[PDB]
């Protein structure tokens, strides 16, 4: 079970985000901030 690291393209490519947040503004995997 592999995970996608920050800086990878999310959307049309395989692998999911470790935190569960994919940015559609640049089509990449990003980390979410807690308030």
């Amino acid at each position: 079970g592999w995970c996608g690291d920050p800086g990878a393209t999310c959307g049309k490519l395989r692998l999911y985000c470790c935190s569960g947040f994919c940015d559609s503004y640049t089509k990449t995997c990003k980390d979410k901030s807690s308030a």
